[PDB]
């Protein structure tokens, strides 16, 4: 199957304890405190604190 991400969205984010952002990633699911990111093929869950949502 394949997760089709959310159109025009790009995603830099944080892992813990790590200060450099990754990305670019897509966008799978936008919750209340926390998103749900695909980058390559390592789908993950940023709190929104540590996510860089950037309109695109
Ligand atoms: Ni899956």
């Amino acid at each position: 199957h394949h997760h089709h991400h959310i159109q025009n969205f790009r995603v830099y984010y944080r892992d813990s304890r790590d200060p450099v952002w990754k990305g670019p990633a897509k966008l799978l699911w936008k919750g209340e405190g926390a998103v749900v990111i695909q980058d390559n093929s390592d789908i993950k869950v940023v709190p929104r604190r540590k996510a860089k949502i950037i309109r695109d």
